[PDB]
């Protein structure tokens, strides 16, 4: 699985780390994150993300 980054702020979603505080377990491929999840830094939607 690949890392994704927020086009707005530069946050990196690392699938090996997930975002567990917001319910995204380690091992979650970006496509599988629930589509109401937002960037934990700037609040951007998934649609603003891209592969590193
Ligand atoms: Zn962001």
């Amino acid at each position: 699985m690949k890392k994704y980054t927020c086009k707005i702020c530069g946050y990196i979603y690392n699938p090996e780390d997930g975002d567990p505080d917001n319910g995204v377990n380690p091992g979650t491929d970006f496509k599988d994150i629930p589509d109401d999840w937002v960037c934990p830094i700037c609040g951007a939607p998934k649609s603003e993300f891209e592969e590193v």
